[PDB]
């Protein structure tokens, strides 16, 4: 079975994404799927903004050819570039944007910048494009669309070091901690992307970046390889190499050092001397494309998601669905846990209260056909009621992965530690 | 003044927003402009999932010209429509969404449907795209890129006036209780939008739509205009006008009832008798462009945002700061309040933690002037710390809308005070 196949497998079972020919290489996000989307991109909002300093900002998605060509990627970033031209009686040329470096850009000039705010990090979680070809397509690896957690870093140069170890830092943090992959101890290496045939700027420049990146390398003590030409057009990067169960690798997150795009926008902040200089851009990306990474997820947990993560969070199921005293503790436990409020007054859902993904299975059929079906589906938790549970008014509780043991808790034990694996990200 | 005259100053004044020719009709939002357009999806995402019902969903961007055919919207919405043809050898022509109706359809489509889940409920909060006139652009309430909180409702016939009931809830929630806007007691009054001179379908159908909607009207009790005319190419629609300072009227909400693109897409579910029937589409949206609903907003409030809306929620001012006294009490609150993580370590932010938009300001100005800063920006709140406030080991904090009343808090009784305000949109 390959990543892809898997993948797929996951997807129908749990109705996560669909793809349809009338946009190509682009995903649907079902509602489960989604879930799992949005609960990355909150987990990354929240590390960027409340621990890493980013402020995120958001962009245009279409910018003229100027701009592109202002950039290079027009040029140099030609064939991966989603090219289009208007079809109204002007047809204006346009790029679907690819990344936010030029946009991010703007940003930086439109106000007057200075030593006192640098670093200054960008964060944006917008949808790229990328024109490739058709053959090229697989599953959610390589796609048309995709999103990113583009980010950009203006800073001086003996900033440089400390701001790549904090990158470094989220980097491990998302592959070397929050989630479980499966012959290094790290579940990564890194590619060390050298000067690509074509590029911009002058070499002596590049040589000096070269240097710089390698010597945070080899201070850093990961594992890296050299990866020759792999570099972008405005400058070398390490590229985060995850490998397939298949032994594929693959591309997962990026930090790219860049002293030629400032050059090109005229960027420039007031030092602390009152004269002006041109800031370094670090680009980065931590997830990279957000479907590539949960295809990996999905690569190694084969649907087997984390309970934060689990679009099936919890399945609550009554031994007897006739039975109304066991239905009553098991509807009272599903209104408790989705802490969903009615349509019918005007009180609001307020800010930062807790939601969990808890289905009720009533359905008419025996209770060991619904157990089996809650198997199927990776709940990470089977909460089952009959009798003695409502007697004891405790419910039966039991986590996907272990075997034999079981809880016997209250609602509100149950809701507490739910809110204790989700708040930290189990 | 005007409203895009009084929007560009509010935007200036905090550093909201800004344009760019290379992305006409696009805004940017600069950090402070993003964080209150992220806190009204939020808000917004949050009364949709755990109060309406709804499932988010999340959609491509392009399709290719034939969905745009299969839909209607090629033609009969040609003139609004973004089209582009792509500038590879092989140029294909594609419409950059201007809604997602189309793709919902397509996901409706996707698996087999049944009675069980109807009313079936999707929302998509993705940037549209309409290309309209340089002469028509105004800051944000006409913009060729916008987002909304794009929704659509797949019901039954006898569903049909409970799920726009429930619309009309929701639309009051937003604005006629959460935001305060500045004839009639509610904040806006009903166009009933009807029959285009351009409609897709059959005329008894017609009628029978626009029946079944100004019936809903009645009963609703709200007033209501006709707007002849105005209804989509697929149905008549309820749209939601907000009254300008200036006194000049703007949609900012619609609720859309169609029976037409069901038969267009042979959408069709599994009855109470198992036969087969065309689901009926209800198409929503509550703040209809984000970008007009903030822009509105800042009419009525001219940048003195809500609490748990404002980028500047408190600032802390030292009296004097050279005073290591003041300044460690000042800085303990900025922490503690900022709720921020070091990037030193591996320990992750949490899911659901409190993080406020307070500012220090320790420049070397007269405190009167940085007071009188603080003022022009319209922070929230002004926390101000002299040697009695060390001494109390309190914090004297004042509204920024009263005047001459004010609090002496501890550190705690901020940290909730303001947990409590956020939590319930104050
Ligand atoms: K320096
Ligand atoms: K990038
Ligand atoms: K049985
Ligand atoms: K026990
Ligand atoms: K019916
Ligand atoms: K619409
Ligand atoms: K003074
Ligand atoms: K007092
Ligand atoms: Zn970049
Ligand atoms: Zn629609």
């Amino acid at each position: 079975a390959t990543p892809a196949t898997m993948t797929s497998m996951v997807s129908q079972r749990q109705d996560l994404f669909m793809t349809d020919p009338l946009s190509p290489g682009s995903m649907f996000f079902l509602p489960n799927g989604a879930k799992i989307f949005n609960k990355l991109i909150e987990f990354m909002k929240l590390q960027q903004k409340f621990k890493f300093g980013f402020n995120e900002v958001v962009t245009p998605l279409i910018y003229k050819k100027t701009l592109w060509e202002k950039s290079g990627h027009w040029e140099n970033y030609a064939d991966d570039m989603f090219k289009v031209e208007t079809t109204d009686e002007e047809k204006e040329e346009y790029g679907l944007k690819p990344m936010n470096c030029p946009g991010h850009c703007l940003i930086f000039g439109k106000k007057d910048r200075s030593y006192n705010e640098l670093p200054l990090r960008f964060s944006d979680f917008s949808p790229l494009h990328r024109n490739e070809a058709s053959g090229a397509l697989s599953g959610l690896t390589r796609l048309r669309k995709f999103h990113q957690d583009d980010g950009h870093i203006f800073c001086t140069p003996s900033q440089v070091k400390s701001e790549i170890f904090n990158s470094l830092k989220l980097i491990d943090i998302v592959y070397n901690k929050i989630f479980p992959f499966v012959g290094a101890e790290s579940n990564y290496f890194i590619n060390f992307s050298t000067r690509p045939d074509h590029f911009i700027g002058d070499l002596k420049v590049w040589n000096h970046a070269e240097q710089v990146l390698k010597e945070i390398l080899e201070e850093s003590g990961k594992p890296w390889k050299l990866n020759p030409g792999d570099g972008a057009f405005y400058g070398p990067k390490l590229d985060i190499m995850v490998t397939d169960h298949l032994r594929k690798t693959h591309q997962v997150a990026t930090i790219q050092l860049d002293f030629q795009l400032p050059e090109r926008f005229d960027l420039k902040f007031k030092d602390q001397d009152n004269s002006y200089k041109r800031p370094i851009m670090i680009h980065r990306a931590t997830f990279g494309s957000i479907e590539r990474f949960m295809a990996l997820l999905i690569d190694s947990n084969e649907g087997r998601w984390p309970f934060w993560l689990n679009p099936y969070q919890a399945v609550i199921i009554p031994v007897n669905t006739k039975n109304v005293q066991q239905l009553d503790m098991c509807t009272a436990l599903q209104k408790k846990l989705r802490n969903e409020l009615e349509a019918d007054d005007m009180e609001p859902v307020p800010l930062n209260d807790w939601h969990f993904n808890v289905d009720l299975d009533i359905r008419n059929e025996p209770v060991g056909y619904r157990i089996k079906s809650a198997i199927l589906k990776n709940y990470s938790y089977l909460i089952i009621v009959g009798d003695e549970e409502v007697q004891l008014q405790k419910y039966n509780i039991r986590e996907r992965d272990n075997r034999k043991s079981f809880e016997k808790l209250t609602m509100s034990q149950i809701w507490e530690k739910f809110i204790e694996l989700e708040k930290n990200y189990k």
